[PDB]
């Protein structure tokens, strides 16, 4: 029959398709953490100096 | 007369039409049946996939 075999081939792509769907959901979650932890990186060594306060002092020996 | 004859030409033919009858029964069960295992283990096929899950670990020696 037309039937009996479309079913088979129907399956195979229904599977196909939901095993790349798998993948890509995995996938966009790892490159989403990643964006967001360059951000957080970047504004920590902007906001980190550092001053010098006063004078400086030379003890001779 | 013919008939004599007759009757006994007669039984003849009906005699090979039975066997003929009989075999072509049992020959065309076989087939249904036979026919009927492909598609069931055509389905099975497709159907028993297998996907990795996470990431791949190596242990150092």
């Amino acid at each position: 029959i037309t039937a009996l075999e479309t079913a088979i081939i129907l399956i195979a792509f229904v599977v196909v398709a939901s095993v790349f769907a798998f993948t890509i959901l995995s996938a966009g979650t790892f490159s989403t953490e990643r964006g967001k932890e360059a951000v957080y990186a970047g504004l920590s060594e902007v906001r980190s100096s550092i001053e010098i306060k006063g004078s400086v002092v030379i003890i001779g020996e």
